């Protein structure tokens, strides 16, 4: 009900420099873990970061900001699956420091094209349009650069919703690994 | 409220060969406009038929339908606006048979582009996007035609709202004259 | 609860060459107007057509496919306030034939400048906010016309509401007589 | 639910020159009340007719509209008050022929102020302030000359809402007599 | 407001043998058809029905109502699209009598694949998801039949909406040609 | 938009014995059918009746009284599916006359067990349940009596939702045969 | 009302290493367990966790995503039922360390299959399907693991909802004792 | 208005091992208290617990999470009624420890048996029924057990509600005895 | 814009042994009110307490919750009327210790029957039906004994809502003085 | 849940001069920004200040009043724009100090005029209109400001919106460079 | 999404005399500002105060509540107007101490009459006319004066909404002089 209040669970683990990344991408969410990327890199530039992630994806211009974000700074920003990270945050799952995007046992990644809509003018709607493809086009680019993937075969995988399982997803060079270490 | 129940006023002046375009145009409106058309032609192929119209405009689709039915048939479809002609009324107004389109003293004429709206993914967001744009060129196309301006020039004069008197209607060549006969 | 059956009292009143002005001027209603005073053109051109008026005004451009067809038929249009008049009821109550405008004893005039609103670009709303100053001064002249006032009195008087009684409307110009007739 | 068909009820009733004045006074059942007045006199200028009112009152121009019309036929119209006649309701029970107003033995008859109301500019505020306030005087007027009572009385007794059971109306001079005429 | 009543329009059309189909497809708007060209058959078992189409589309079951009873009786069912005619609209389009399939020279077609939905236990799923499939098959195999296009013409074409001119319909074998016949 | 009246569609069709299950099963629409099977079979008891179903299914209760009239009555019911004829009115399609039960080319046919459920005590919730399973039972039993399948079959096909094509209905014994006679 | 102000309650019972899932399964609650667990592991990789589960159930991925952490950590993670754990929080509930999953004498457990929902075109449809299917194998798989059931014992009751008391839940293998200590 | 900020009123009497149940009981509330008995527990395990009841019941489950903690816990919960405790309240009360269970002069206390429902098949219908039936059974033997009474009397006492008076619930065995103390 | 923050002005007169009863009673306001007094109680067994009751009164368990607790805490519980004490709360009021009891100069009391309503089958109607009549008469013989009315004189003066000044409330034995001291 | 609690991620980062601008613009985040730059500036004039920007736009002005504080400041304002920078977002992000201007690699820009609306009397639409015209030269001249373009090249491009990627927006003179620095 | 907790940015600016007036005024956000104005005087009542203001205005009867106390305290207070000073916002900004009120350079500044309206009785509507007009004269007074407009000169100008850019304001004498003071 409360974020354990033993001095706040979650600030307990930011010194532990661990992020959450959870639910639907959006504005304020997003800027708040610019924020903690921030502060993290200001205690120690060389120290990783561990980003949680658990989500179904949102708004891409939010998403980017964190993206933005993780390639600037300058500790590595390793990356970790739990549960699901779809659409915009399957990229940015695979967005993490390469040998460090890890997914767990039983997560699933699911990856899809820009969803959009507009309503006015012809002009206008010509204009929304032209932006949405590009959008589009600069999104298959990035993420067959952090996949190892071609163009094509992004641009091929993305036109309807697609599952990877957690192996599913290594083979395909979304994630590196999976974190098993049982007991 | 409902019909003057003298037989209905408005049935009243069907027998006169007279039809009425008023309020939204949509899909029912129109077919009952589509069907005093093919109606009052199998009671007399010859004589001329007169549309009145006072619309602020509504689904391109529907008007199609009217426009295609007045075109086809044999009578000449007269066209008469009072009140009002915007957007898809006033591509009707200036379909009408030739020399037969008329404007009342006091109307208010008004042309614009295609609007339209969507919501998906940007693959079918590029497929009604295309669509509408088509639709926008075929109707300037039939513009030009009906008003006997340049195709560019029509194109220029429809990109945002452009309102006509009833001496500018004429002038511009979407009405043959004006009625004023007083009394 | 519905229309008096002796045959519908308003088409048995038609017959008389009567017809009313009621409620909320827009488009339907109008255009049931119309109709009506075509048919009794038809009828007879020769003979007066009277039309009551209460109402409180309503959407210009559906009053002003009234105000144009009473312009244009042959037989004269007397009018007659029962009620109140205002904002484009005033007006179309002035715009009857010379000499056959009335007023009973306590109806209520109400003459004003016409009402708007726009949304979206600023192009746009300078586009439209032009139209209505158009409208506005074309309003402001044919009712200086059949008034008799200066077209800056009217004006002047058309700032902010105005409200007349019938024995007002008469000295500015706005009706020719009161029909009284007691019993 | 519906009404009952001999022939209609109403219309039945109609050519035995009845009419009903029930519920809220407002502009389209007050006009279908004005079709039917002109209607009785079109079809015999010297017989009376019979407006029975149950009625709470309602908008004021609404029935003054009827009033006027009163005043105006050749036939006296004689008024019956059933249930109750408040407000314009009152109004028009009183304002019935001289020596032809009744109220029924258990009829409850109520007068008051008129009530309105703005919102806006406080100029625009002021202007019709003063409107409602020459309604007020001319609706007192009418009522000081029907009733016999002087202006002042009647002004005083209309501040608060005042109840006149069917005698107190006869002695305050709003109504002529008790209908009875048992069996 | 009413059917145009010259004793009722669509009455009138109907006995010159012509149906309309406008708006959403649902059942009971999908029984009226079926209903009145079983009359006709009865009527008159070999001359021409003629059936009007302005849909979007609607439920496919409904449709095939309409699309077997076609079939089935004995007269000739010629197709005329006006307006537009999508999904289910244009399936029927097609489903005219070969050589008597029209389209209006601006009459806009479009085809697309079935959509639909569940909410349930994987079981449940699975058992519709199924359904819903072969209805897919069974629609493209009907179009294939129709359009003389092939199968797997049918399939990619379909997969996403496809939109068509008329003259683009008349060459795919949608309509077999356009109703141009000016005036 | 409303019953076409060559003298009401479904009358004129009527007076033919054909009689329309359309639509959910309820109650109302469920005694209207009652009503007309009762018509016809007063009517002439020795000629069959024809009953068109395309039905989702609905109310058991109601599709009873209709299941129970079909049994009763003397002429042999006719039933004819088209559209679909699913749940209850799949039920209602099965129990036509052995011999005159057909399912047109492209219907869809669907059989399934009862829904409902309870609210309270849970003495009452035992009440309920008891009740429905009794009703599942007797659906069970004379099912299999219309289509010649064991009980045991029935309760096993019948736990999950099953579709069936024309030729798997006929097949299944739902129905005697497909009926498709064209021109 | 609020938590126990002397210095929160629950942030107390997790400095004894005791961590509440209550309620609904969904992505923040469920983060905010992972968060606790993650603390306790820093805290200490050797002594017991013990996780209370009150649950329904809920969204699978979140409830993954708890799944996968129980496994990961170094601490072992004993489950104590005590209410209800129901589906996904029954899932959880054996998903605890051999030896060390708990039911209060009380407490009731249920299992069931997956359930899901989805809109679309039915290349969408298929993939969706698809995707819960494997979801559902995956589900039964793990399952049949922890309880030590065959795969297909798993699949044949979780095709619809089974109860289980604390004694048949340690019978069944769900988990390994009831908890009664009482005094 | 706020929880009486001298360390809140609840933290503070808490520390006299006081815990209060207020209210309706479902999941998060019930959870608060099992956190605040277990904190007791071991804050001092041979040291009383006293629980206050005013509660009209609520969720069985829920209440069963309390029940089961109340019974392992070393301390002995004395249970003291005031206001009322109706169906899961009454039930919880009577479950303090032998002895130690009191009403208020002026408590109201009331049994019956509980509620529930559902919606779907009939297979599942009789599953869920079926399970309500058991947990009542279950129910009546602890409250037999608690009371002295016989099952059987349980059973017949609660088909419909019973309401106990302070004096008469100490007779039934549900209470021990009433605490009166004034001064 | 919140409690004032001096130390929280209510914790702070918490400290000289007030407390306020303000507002609709309800459970958790009540709990909140027993809560304070069994702390005042364990702080100081000896000193009195002090309730101040603006109230409309409210739910009866939840007041009869703090009549018991009054009645039970050694210290003296003295009672001030500010406002209104209306039903329950004119309950509370007059149940404070003899002699203790005050009313403030504009204080109003009103004394009334207790309200309720159910909704059920007839035996249930019964069950509840005649459980109110008994708290009805519990809280007359209550009201009574503070008051030192007889029983009877209470019943007769409770049927119908009985309002008092702070004179008429000490003279009827509710309230011991008022208060007034002011300076 | 809440800002990361470890002072405040945000007021942390506040004392390292950041100042972040996320989601609409509107009169109270606009005032947050405002004392945040004024407090920034009290703590030390010389050193720069640091605004992260992710807006779609919003209030003029709102917008405005961190405009003229940004400028009116001693301490450079540098800006930063993560995510996007839209209408009054992207007019904000380039009013920071000349040279201190950025865009990080995948940011997006949008530029356009300004929306608007009124509603009421003529003359009041057109004082309104003149107003947001005056707004949009103002602009237009603030935006060839600090970009550098003419002002007919701003107007030019800001009659429709108009997007630019990162680098395009360098290019334009709207931000002085990109950030990337990895690692 | 929590204020700026550095120590609160507003109360951190509060200890530098600034206080800030955003939004729409009203009662409580008026008596906030009133609050710091007292506690500010206490502190110093020589020093100057600095009132930012940011407003479309509001509440008359709450802004003369500031205006009261702005003239009352010792201290001067200096007005600052950033975004916008609409109405009651704009008279509050020429307010300030003379010679200490300023326009940040963009600032947009908006005078007018009071707004207002009725409902009731005519006699209670004049009471509450007469009422509107006092303010509006004393409004005006109170303008003229601190501006150092006549009389009739400010209500010529406030008629009717008028707009000032930040020099005219400081022309007009509302403001006086802009701030810039850069770097």
């Amino acid at each position: 009900s409360r974020g354990e209040r033993s001095f706040d669970i979650y600030s307990r683990l930011l010194k532990e420099r661990v992020i959450f990344l959870t639910g639907q991408v959006e504005d304020h969410m997003a800027n708040l873990i610019v924020a903690q990327m921030l502060f993290l890199e200001a205690e120690n530039p060389e120290k990783d970061i561990y980003l949680y992630i658990n989500s179904p994806g949102g708004v891409i211009t939010a998403g980017m900001s964190i993206y933005d974000t993780m390639q600037f700074i300058k500790p590595d920003v390793s990356t970790i699956c739990m549960g699901q990270a779809a659409s915009m945050g399957a990229f940015l799952l695979t967005a993490g420091a390469k040998g460090k995007r890890f997914c767990l046992p039983n997560s699933r990644v699911m990856i899809h094209q820009p969803l959009g809509g507009y309503q006015g003018q012809a002009t206008d709607i010509e204009i929304h349009a032209r932006e949405i493809l590009k959008v589009k086009g600069r999104m298959n680019e990035l993420m067959a650069l952090h996949t190892g993937q071609s163009l094509e075969q992004i641009e091929r995988d993305t036109e309807r919703d697609r599952f990877l399982s957690a192996p599913e997803a290594v083979e395909y060079g979304l994630v590196d690994s999976i974190l098993t270490h049982r007991n």
